[PDB]
């Protein structure tokens, strides 16, 4: 029913880690 099932990542960490290493802590 479908062609070769391919593959799209519209977001896959591709973004740039969002996750910011802690800063916070940084400051000490």
């Amino acid at each position: 029913g479908s062609k070769d099932n391919i593959k799209h990542v519209p977001g896959g960490g591709s973004v740039q880690i969002v996750y910011k290493p802690v800063d916070l802590s940084k400051v000490t």
